[PDB]
């Protein structure tokens, strides 16, 4: 099934050509798709920080699309590159390592293929470009409307690698920093917590009002918020909260009243 | 009217997927649409810097263009979205903050109407992000042919919010770095001049050559010219101005034989 | 002949809006045209960089794609622009500077113009900035299907400035670094090769297997291999070998048994 819109993510950035060469080969294959990149940012061989970052993509997408992502050190050996349709109906190709996880989360696996046959790949295949030549690649050809089975054997939902994410039970835990503006994310859902104690930093104890928005305290102030979907966030009206309580991901904080 | 380029902008960054997910909701409700970036990389909050940024795209950008802009840090509050459409034609969507301010300039208000209606919002509306679920699902609307009447109630022009931008009169201010280059901008335009000395940093006297281009003077040298359009600059020659004379914007620039 | 596909590359950056007025240019007068950038990000002023990046840009693209590529720092002087079709049917326009010259090595030019018609310029032309409004405004021309010999007057192959490239003879050279990774590529050819020794850093002696990828040593380790085509590269195995071996372009590398 034509998927004409392809969404693009991997580790390799858009500071130089490489990233730009995968879409040339995607353009080739599929010249009637678009292609929109999620981002190339994601730090060197960082497969959890691509796995997050795809998490809400399943949701803010169409049907029509194939989300195309990379993150691949195990290129050129035998970790595989997988083939998904989800129960959107989107199609999903990456290294079968971990990325998809959490997008899979969002959007279960209906049917799943391990890529390995050689007419749904860029050839010849160089072993440390595995990111072009096999998951673009194989994206495009999936973008045409190639036949999923078509791209190699199917494979169990179970023999997908999923990268293991701690839930709250209130103590909870940092699981991002949003670096453009330095709020916090946690993994505290809306229904466990529904001013209030927050402690984090040599046992950095804060009273911290809840808020629906940044707005609703003064500039530099720092409050309590759900973000963009039903996860308990803090940060600073109009300031950057990790350069006053520098945080990083898998500190623990705890919520009370 | 049908508007099948959208060009966006915002404080969001390009260096995780917040961006991209704007423009998985703009896909969805606009298959037709042509997404292009002007720049994500807008400081945090800095609305005069997205205003800036603004600036000359209407004129570089034709007639079928939504302008869909978001720097919000008042998001979720009382602070309202608006959309317009100007005198070439183009539709803008942003924050009422004073984002539009020079874009506007460049091309006036003809109608102007709140974003108020649930029906070109995405559903349900999160309070931190009102640039995704109203700025750009609205933007896409629009770009799919919506009457611009159908988003919410008509305003007068004089109740968007403008940022004041300050005349020379020769004497005039820095108002932004090329910081890929660090060619200084000033406000001065072309006919209130029509070698010279700048003073500027413990009143820094330069005398400076008046050139058309970079390369009339040799490499790493000073030049005063006039900019991609009508205003005095500063820059040298394939080297970075500010890093040898550390202007920012709002410092004063006089200009005299 | 319709080139349907821009491939956009420049120095300007991608933090500000300088490279998306270029697209507005380009969307304007070639309204059926997919842009795509390569990247913004070479180093200002920086013609060799830009030029190793469009090296394999050739190849990845498909035949419909005009090449438009600037780093032009002799804007507004007598270094002219060129158009150029090479033998794969694509079409390049950049500064006669040297900037294509490696693409050009991958796909000989077949024939090639001097862009002097104003009928192919975005007008009127501002001095300082010929990559909107000449660059960027003939290769969108090129793309809606302007005839080449429509942009002025033809010139010999020879009248194109090449830079120069040193060879392996095995003693070579740092071609470039992989930022992302921190990965050194040479210009070491795989026929010239077919553990080590690597000399480089006050004679630095290293014993490093060739590998096919990065993988097959242990993490942190250091492995020869074959870039992504077919030229000797050093890297870390998850990690970044500039920040272990801080090589530059230029510097001298000597394999032997
Ligand atoms: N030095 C390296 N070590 C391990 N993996 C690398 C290295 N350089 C690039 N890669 C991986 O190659 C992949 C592309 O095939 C990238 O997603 C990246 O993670
Ligand atoms: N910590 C913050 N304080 C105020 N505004 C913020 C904060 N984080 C994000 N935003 C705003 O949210 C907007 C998106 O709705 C962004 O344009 C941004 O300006
Ligand atoms: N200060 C400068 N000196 C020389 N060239 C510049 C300068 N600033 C911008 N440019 C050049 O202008 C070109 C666009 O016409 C860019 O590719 C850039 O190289």
């Amino acid at each position: 099934m034509q998927h004409n819109l392809i969404a693009f993510l991997s580790d390799v950035g858009s500071a130089d050509e490489a990233h730009a060469l995968c879409k040339g080969v995607m353009y080739g294959v599929a010249p009637a798709a678009t292609i929109v990149d999620i981002t190339h940012d994601v730090a060197p061989f960082d497969v959890r920080e691509g796995a997050l970052f795809l998490a809400d993509v399943p949701h803010s997408f169409p049907a029509h699309t194939v989300i195309c992502a990379y993150v691949y050190p195990e290129t050129g050996t035998a970790t595989h590159t997988i083939a998904v349709r989800n129960e959107k109906g989107q199609l999903l190709v990456g290294p079968n390592n971990g990325l998809l996880s959490f997008a899979l989360d969002a959007s279960p696996a209906v049917e799943c293929h391990e890529v390995l046959s050689p007419d749904v790949m860029n050839q010849p295949v160089t072993p440390t470009w595995y990111g072009k030549d096999i998951v673009a690649a194989c994206a495009a050809h999936l973008a045409a409307g190639t036949d999923l089975a078509a791209v190699g054997p199917r494979i169990d939902p179970k023999q997908i690698v999923r990268l293991p994410y701690a839930s709250a039970s209130i103590r909870g835990e940092v699981v991002r920093i949003d670096r453009a503006f330095g709020n916090v994310w946690t993994n505290i859902p809306t229904h466990l917590i529904g001013r209030l104690e927050v402690k984090i930093l040599s046992d950095t104890v804060l009273e911290l009002p809840f808020c629906k928005t940044f707005g609703e305290v003064d500039e530099g102030q720092p409050l309590l918020y759900l973000n963009s979907r039903g996860r308990l966030a803090l940060g600073l009206n109009q300031s950057n909260f990790i350069e006053k309580w520098p945080v990083v991901p898998g500190d623990s904080i705890t919520v009370s009243p």
